[PDB]
This record gives C-alpha cells, sequence and structure tokens, in this order.
C-alpha cells in the first residue's frame, strides 16, 4: 500500500542525494520513492532490532 | 514536504503494528504517517553509514 509521510527539508534533501549517488551506482530506475521505501524498511529492520 | 511511498503488505503491517507498540509505550500520537518518518530518518541515517 501507499505511505503519506513527511520530512523537513535537510532530510529531504538528503534522500534526494541518495536518488543521485544510487544512480551513479548504477541503478538506473532509482526514485524519490523507491528510495524511501527502501529506506523505510531498513529503518523499521533497525527499530526493531533496537527495542 | 511530503513523502509518498510504497510498500508490500507485510512492511505495511509492521509499520502499523509499531504504531501500537510506540502508543503501548507511551507516545500517545503515534501514527503510521509519525512512525515512518522517524523509521525513514532512522533509515537514512544507518544507509549513510554503511556507505
Amino acid at each position: 500500500p501507499k505511505i503519506q509521510t513527511y520530512v523537513n527539508n535537510n532530510v529531504y534533501e538528503q534522500i534526494t542525494d541518495l536518488v543521485t549517488i544510487r544512480k551513479q551506482e548504477g541503478i538506473e530506475e532509482a526514485s524519490l520513492s523507491n528510495v524511501s521505501s527502501m529506506l523505510l524498511e531498513l529503518g523499521l529492520r533497525v527499530y526493531m532490532i533496537q527495542q
């Protein structure tokens, strides 16, 4: 399903910076949406480890 | 700004489970949106560490 969330401008920029980096690393299809989805899942995994 | 992304049903459920847990831990205002935003920032931090 869709998730709609809100971040500060600095965090937003850091995610868009990662889109550029991901493309440079050969992920031609990288987008704000699919980078965000990957980061959200990574954060979920780490937060569950730290519980 | 707003971020709109998409996750599988299992990941979505795990995030909603964390909303329930966060409320149980005293975060009365926890929501899918604000849990997601916190996880997205955590994932960003970990991914940048692992670069």
